[PDB]
């Protein structure tokens, strides 16, 4: 009855470490996926949103060394996405009165965004994650933690001061 | 002494849910950074590795619209990796002899290549996850995966029938 030799084979089987990269993949994957949906009429990608949210914990306004040193991402990366924001009226650029030192400060629209922005998308990490209590969430940001603490050093020496979240 | 007026905004304070989504978000980068120069002298980035992996537990063979199914990744991403993989002798793709159904096959050369890879992998994510015990390793795969399991359906109405990875 059960068909034979068609079982899953030695792949289907991984290491934990290896199938924990899955997980983090697929949860990433599937919380933007919906996330993106909810704020598409702001116009904003995750990424976009990540800026928006560093430059309003530095009072909307700094510069992209000290961005880049605050977010995780790749500083070719923030850049491209600064250059995307500016083309929408989001971040303003001048030039440092420092040569060629800039500074890039947000617009009113995009603070007008950013409040409109951080509402919805508190809403909708809070009904993603309805499904786990209190304490597996706190665990869950303790572990993560610990991952990130000992992982980040292996590529970014020094090059990195992460903005040091809370949460009560 | 301590200088006033300029400690965190409240900006810097965030729900829970959203600040697993900056964790989430944070070791995906950190870790992926670290494993893609590890691997660089084999040319695979993690998404070309996961298409490698899922057609090895198909056997080798499958078409677009099942390794699709079995991956997280979006139907239009999985074309352009795959196109990028036939480019490069990953992949040979054979009209099926259905009009315009297209079989995807691993090369030997891809076979080869990810024996090395699998070997690699391994041991960069167990490096980078010794830090965390088996029990928080076990938990947090527990945890990962109710959290894809109730945020996948919000956008992938059975479209998907993702992989069943499975460790020991």
């Amino acid at each position: 009855l059960e068909v034979l030799f068609q079982g899953p084979n030695e792949f289907e089987t991984l290491e934990l470490e290896h199938l924990l990269w899955v997980n983090i993949t697929q949860v990433k994957h599937s919380i933007e996926r919906a996330w993106t949906r909810e704020l598409k009429s702001l116009n904003l990608s995750t990424e976009k949103f990540a800026i928006l949210h560093e430059l309003m914990c530095l009072g909307g306004e700094s510069t992209p060394h000290t961005l880049a040193r605050r977010i995780v991402f790749e500083p070719h990366s923030v850049s491209a996405i600064v250059s995307r924001m500016e083309k929408d009226g989001l971040i303003i650029k001048t030039k440092d009165l420092k040569k060629h030192m800039v500074r890039i400060k947000l617009s009113e629209k995009a603070i007008d965004t950013f409040y409109q922005a951080l509402e919805i998308s508190n809403r909708v990490y809070k009904q993603m994650m309805a499904s786990i209590t209190r304490e597996e969430k706190v665990e869950l940001s303790k572990t993560l933690t610990k991952l990130r603490n000992h992982t980040l050093p292996l590529t970014h020496k020094h090059t990195k001061t992460l903005t040091p979240f809370k949460y009560i």
